[PDB]
């Protein structure tokens, strides 16, 4: 069902439209031109932002899920039509750590990022950092482990050392983390992501409360049982078998207009806590931001907000002539940092009443951005056609036009041009607003 290439492509019509809970599928030529190599064009440097694979519920939410069927085989008098699984479902799903699909993901990462990049790679073992949280932390694992296993495989590997993960940036409310957010106070205590998921929910919600109740005489359901239960779809998809080749018995309980709601909730959530929709949304992605222009330009960063000085300046974390540099991180995040970087400039806010489609929203939406195994490439290349360096960004394959700079019909900005454009993030954003 997944492949190196493509991501995930079995039951697409439901399995693109679980947001965040997405795995990851390509967005190549979506709305978009060739990812490919354009013609006399030579990759010079590449930063690769990958969140870690297919994963179980965090601990919290698993909980929440297996007190919900618990009490609907509790309380059900009857388990009727597609609800009949519910009959026998026995809630198995651990927490927080990968599955083995989610595993196998980063595998797949980890050879698409040779395979993509192999005139480099030959010769690079990339810079790594994971955030330093357990799922990321094994996502980095089993991506070098898929970056060497295609590497050993290639006849022109030089340099063929294995890269060990450098940094793990503690997480925690007080550690500076440019891979997770914890340090703007005002930021989080902000409920205006939950507070416009909720309202959104309340929309669509009762149809299906009503539909679902009707089935299963005795239950009684919450707008929040409603998104558990689609929730279930995903995680429970990713766990059950090892190469999430069966979808699970959840996903049929609703349809595919549903799922287009529920995909759309996954985008409001992201968008209005961690995107633009957030007043200090991509502030939480400065920080990164200023990392990988120090990165393009190897140069030393300046940045006043959530890197750490003594990681950021200290050549031993933070090489400026690395290459190739790979970070595992976190979908909230990634969404912040692509905000950051004005990649998603030509995204109006989204609707809070109405769904509107990833194309609608020029490609936004958490299941084109943050699935799981979500990857984003920053390339820079030389070109023949060009003196200066040009840059390009692929996110989960689809070149996302810079905004900021001059764009060509590639998608791409000279660099220098597209770091002048980067004025807000260079500047601290509205950073000082979180305390
Ligand atoms: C920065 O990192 C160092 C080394 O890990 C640590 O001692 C210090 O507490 C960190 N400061 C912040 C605010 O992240
Ligand atoms: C939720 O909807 C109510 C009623 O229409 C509205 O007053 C409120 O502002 C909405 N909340 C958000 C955060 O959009
Ligand atoms: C941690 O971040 C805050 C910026 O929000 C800053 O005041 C402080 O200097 C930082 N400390 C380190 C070690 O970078
Ligand atoms: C994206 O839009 C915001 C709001 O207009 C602007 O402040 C920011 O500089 C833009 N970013 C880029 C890279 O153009």
């Amino acid at each position: 069902c997944d492949t190196v290439d493509l991501g995930y492509q079995c039951s697409p019509a439901t399995s693109h439209l679980w947001g965040q809970y997405s795995p990851f599928f390509s967005l190549e030529d979506e709305l978009s031109v060739s990812s490919k190599l354009p013609k006399d064009c030579r990759i010079t440097l590449v930063q690769v932002l990958s969140r870690h694979g297919a994963r179980y519920p965090t601990s919290s939410k698993s909980k929440k899920y297996k007190k919900l069927v618990t009490a609907i085989q509790a309380n059900a008098t009857d388990f009727k039509g597609k609800f009949a699984f519910l009959k026998t479902y026995n809630y198995t799903l651990g927490a927080d750590d990968l599955t083995p699909f989610g595993e196998q993901q980063l595998v797949n990462s980890g050879i698409k990022f040779y395979q993509r990049y192999k005139a480099l790679a030959r010769s690079v073992v990339p810079f790594i950092r994971a955030s330093g949280s357990d799922r990321v932390i094994a996502s980095g694992e089993k991506f070098i482990e898929g970056f060497q296993q295609a590497k050993l495989a290639d006849p022109g590997a030089t340099n063929r050392a294995a890269p060990a993960i450098s940094v793990i940036i503690p997480e925690s409310e007080t550690f500076n983390n440019t891979l997770d957010h914890g340090v703007c106070t005002k930021f989080e205590a902000s409920q205006l992501g939950d507070e416009v998921a909720a309202n959104f929910t309340a929309l669509f919600a009762p149809d299906i409360r009503a539909r679902a109740e009707k089935h299963l005489p005795g239950v009684t359901l919450t707008d929040e049982d409603v998104v558990s239960l689609m929730d279930m779809c995903s995680f429970d998809t990713v766990a059950r078998t090892s190469d999430a080749s069966q979808l699970s018995p959840f996903c049929q309980l609703f349809t595919h207009n549903e799922w287009k709601k529920y995909n759309y909730l996954q985008s409001l959530g992201k968008y209005y806590g961690y995107g633009a929709g957030n007043p200090l949304g991509p502030a939480q992605g400065i920080g990164f931001t200023n990392e990988l222009i120090a990165r393009l330009t190897r140069s030393p960063v300046q940045d006043h907000t959530s890197t750490n000085s003594t990681l950021v300046s200290n050549p031993a974390t933070f090489p400026l002539n690395a290459t190739m540099y790979v970070d595992f991180s976190h979908d909230n995040s990634m969404v912040s940092i692509f905000f950051a970087l004005g990649l998603y400039n030509g995204t109006e806010p989204l609707s809070r009443t109405s769904v509107e489609s990833a194309k609608e929203l020029d490609g936004y939406s958490a299941s084109w951005v943050v699935p799981f195994g979500a990857r984003a490439y920053f390339e820079t290349m030389q070109c023949k056609s060009e003196k200066e360096p040009l840059v390009r960004a692929l996110i989960n394959d689809r070149v996302v036009p810079l905004h900021g700079c001059d764009v060509d019909k590639l998608g791409r900005c000279k660099l220098n041009d597209f770091v002048k454009g980067l004025s807000w993030a260079r500047s601290g954003g509205n950073w000082g607003e979180c305390f």
